[PDB]
């Protein structure tokens, strides 16, 4: 199970319901990374797509109304079920791309990071909950330079430590 997200330089994730940045480059990453897989986010996370569900890749929701309806998208209530879908599954790789809630309800089951780290600080309200780094390794780093330099960032890959 992997966690995938971008931050800016102290952690910051989200604004007022959306990305506190505009940048293609990691939206393409973010497709590559997860057409194919089950993909987990949290309601809010899901509700701020521009096209729901995101076509190529299972959307998976987690929602605590009883009642919410996503045509196309699998609705789930708890954690267990996220895991009981994906036991059927088997041959998809489970991926949680937020946000901060639906982080912390998997932080004790992730093996890897997707991380992309923006050089520059932009304002918001969401950051990335705290991870333990010290049991990683970071093992891939890419950097791609953008003309606006708070924007420049680095695609990691992080595997945790046996
Ligand atoms: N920079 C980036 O990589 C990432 C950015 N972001 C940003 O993060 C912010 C969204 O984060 P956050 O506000 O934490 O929202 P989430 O996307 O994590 O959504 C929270 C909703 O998730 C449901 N939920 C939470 N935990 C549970 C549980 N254990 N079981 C079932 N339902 C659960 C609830 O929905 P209900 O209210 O319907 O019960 C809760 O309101 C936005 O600004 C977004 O743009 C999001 C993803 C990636
Ligand atoms: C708000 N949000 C959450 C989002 C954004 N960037 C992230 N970036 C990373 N690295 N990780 C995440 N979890 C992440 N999540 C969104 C908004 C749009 C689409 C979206 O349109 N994406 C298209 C691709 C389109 C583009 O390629 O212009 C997709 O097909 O995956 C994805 C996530």
């Amino acid at each position: 199970t992997a966690f995938l997200w971008a931050q800016n330089r102290n952690g910051l994730i989200g604004k007022d319901g959306h990305l506190p940045w505009h940048l293609p480059d990691d939206l393409h990453y973010f497709r590559a990374q997860t057409v194919g897989k089950i993909m987990v986010v949290g309601r809010r996370t899901y509700e701020s797509f521009p096209k729901r569900p995101l076509p190529e890749r299972t959307n998976v929701v987690l929602t605590h109304q009883e009642d919410y309806q996503a045509q196309g998208a699998v609705v789930v209530h708890d954690v267990a079920a996220v895991f009981a879908y994906a036991k059927q599954h088997l041959d998809q790789e489970l991926v949680i791309a937020g946000g901060a809630q639906i982080f912390t309800a998997f932080k004790d089951d992730v093996d890897t990071l997707l991380v992309t780290r923006l050089a520059g600080s932009f304002e918001g309200d969401t950051k990335m909950i705290p991870l333990n780094w010290d049991d990683f390794t970071k093992v891939s780093s890419r950097t791609v330079e953008d003309t606006n330099p708070a924007l420049t960032h680095t695609y990691e890959v992080w595997q945790k430590k046996a």
